[PDB]
């Protein structure tokens, strides 16, 4: 699909078994998700945004459905003020920039 | 042009007669800048991300070149760690999502 930006790119992904809203970030590096619980081992992982630095949970190859594409990849789990989906996984979905 | 994520997507910008490096970022409602100086009088805003709230100059009606595509629009400068292109900039030069 084609998405404009006159209005935030939110879309819904499935996590868990659980349907959440997500933001598409190009400005994100990684994929965080606000608290959440998630299966596995994490590590430890600081990532800077506008306002500054925060702590966070990485997670590895964790499943994760964004418009029906299913993408595995890295997932980062903390205090972030909205769930945001990230280049690592917008490249899995093939999702380019176009203008 | 399309552009691909596997790395940030930076571009050239000109805005008050310089040239300045920014990232296209659908995660940001509104363009902000690192400090400088433009004309104009401007008005005092709070705008939050990861890591919390900074506080900025809020422009309006400024000109900007974007791969040499020109947009109007409202521009924050501020403490920001890295030039950044919001929506509402992008909507102008008829960026849009593709997957
Ligand atoms: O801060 C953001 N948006 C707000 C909304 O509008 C303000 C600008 O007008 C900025 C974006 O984050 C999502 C969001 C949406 C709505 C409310 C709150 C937060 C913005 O795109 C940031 O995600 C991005 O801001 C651009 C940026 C890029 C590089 C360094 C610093 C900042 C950033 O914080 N990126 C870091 C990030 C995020 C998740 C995982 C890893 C990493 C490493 C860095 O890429």
């Amino acid at each position: 699909p084609q998405i404009t930006l006159w209005q935030r790119p939110l879309v819904t992904i499935k996590i868990g078994g659980q349907l959440k809203e997500a933001l598409l970030d190009t400005g994100a590096d990684d994929t965080v998700l606000e608290e959440m619980s998630l299966p596995g081992r994490w590590k430890p992982k600081m990532i800077g945004g506008i306002g500054g630095f925060i702590k966070v949970r990485q997670y590895d190859q964790i499943l994760i459905e964004i418009c029906g594409h299913k993408a595995i990849g890295t997932v980062l789990v903390g205090p972030t003020p909205v769930n945001i989906i990230g280049r690592n996984l917008l490249t899995q979905i093939g999702c380019t920039l176009n203008f």
